[PDB]
């Protein structure tokens, strides 16, 4: 109970910053996450014995894929931890509990393939879940791990607190379906400009939390340039693997996914930062001013990709 986690000084300090990289030492990532839960939620809110067993079962059910892996889970959790700490009073004790857990579990058992690829392959998961295929599977896996003996970190919540937090986690994980992001941000944009945004409206919170999940999920675009550049390699390793599999099914893949069209990556990133990342963090900064560092960082990286095209690296 009096068992704080501490981090080495540089981590202790840098972990509060949005642009923090969790490092190449796998074995520290659980302590990092526990540290985040304790400082964000309390040393009280989860029985340590149970959290650790949950964290290690979640690690076990991420696969050894280049991008959608255990490292991504904790990177995404970290970003949500930074947002919650810089917007202390805007969130309930329960939202803080469920959101860090939602981020850790949001890509559980990802196989390194898009919802589209499942649909054209005709994967059983596409039979069982027609939209947000991987995302409904990710939530399904979360509930599975929560139902293993000695794994229910939510044991101490009232029945109604319990349905609230599992409903936050479910909406949170579904929101990470980037197909849903576009409309969800358009509505938040419209609601913020016309000033009808109201954080006591539950349907309004849901949208705001959805955008936070999109923000946290893309936070590799908000790191120092060298982290962003090297993460971009990982994401393209999966994209091209998927393109190979599309060709294997007799389907010309979109260029993003074609390893022959590697030349066109820097323009691809421009499109992405402009169509997705920049608008995402803009609307998020508008709703939550303290998140501006994510927007500043995203812009630097957009500018870094512009330098790539102009042959300046
Ligand atoms: O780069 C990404 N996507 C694209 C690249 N090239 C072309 C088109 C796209 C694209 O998805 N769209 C949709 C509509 C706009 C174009 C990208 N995608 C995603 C998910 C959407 C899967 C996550 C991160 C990403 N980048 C990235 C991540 N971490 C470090 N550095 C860079
Ligand atoms: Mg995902
Ligand atoms: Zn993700």
């Amino acid at each position: 109970g009096l068992m704080q986690f501490t981090l080495p000084v540089r981590l202790c300090k840098e972990i509060e910053l949005f642009h923090f990289d969790i490092g190449p030492f796998e074995n520290m990532w659980p302590g990092i996450f526990v540290y985040m839960v304790h400082r964000s939620c309390g040393t009280s809110c989860f029985e340590l014995e149970k959290l650790c067993r949950f964290i290690m079962s979640v690690k076990k059910n991420y696969r050894r894929v280049p991008y959608h892996n255990w490292k991504h889970a904790v990177t995404v959790a970290h970003c949500m931890y930074a947002i919650l700490q810089n917007n202390h009073t805007l969130f309930t004790d329960l939202e803080r509990k469920g959101l860090l857990i939602a981020c850790l579990c949001h890509d559980l058992d990802h196989r390194g393939f898009s919802n589209s690829y499942l649909q054209k392959f005709d994967h059983p998961l596409a039979a069982l879940y027609s939209t947000s295929t991987m995302e409904q599977h990710h939530f399904s896996q979360t509930v599975s791990i929560l139902q293993l003996e000695g794994h229910n970190i939510f044991s101490t919540l009232s029945s109604s607190e319990y349905e609230q937090v599992l409903e936050i986690i479910r909406k949170a994980i579904i929101a990470t379906d980037l197909a849903l992001y576009f409309g969800n941000r358009k509505q938040l944009e419209e609601m913020y400009q016309t000033g009808s945004l109201n954080l006591n409206n539950q349907s309004h919170r849901d949208r705001v939390i959805g955008l936070m999940m999109t923000a946290c999920d893309l936070c590799s675009v908000t790191k120092l340039w060298p982290v962003t550049k090297l993460t971009a390699n990982d994401i393209y390793a999966e994209f091209w693997a998927e393109g190979d599999e599309m060709k294997k099914l007799g389907i010309q893949p979109i260029p993003m996914m074609d390893r022959d069209k590697k030349d066109e990556v820097p323009q691809g990133q421009l499109g992405f930062y402009n169509a997705v990342a920049i608008p995402c963090y803009t609307t998020l900064t508008q709703i939550l001013p303290p998140t501006e560092p994510l927007l500043k960082a995203c812009r630097d990286n957009l500018s870094q990709w512009e330098k790539v095209i102009r042959g300046e690296e």
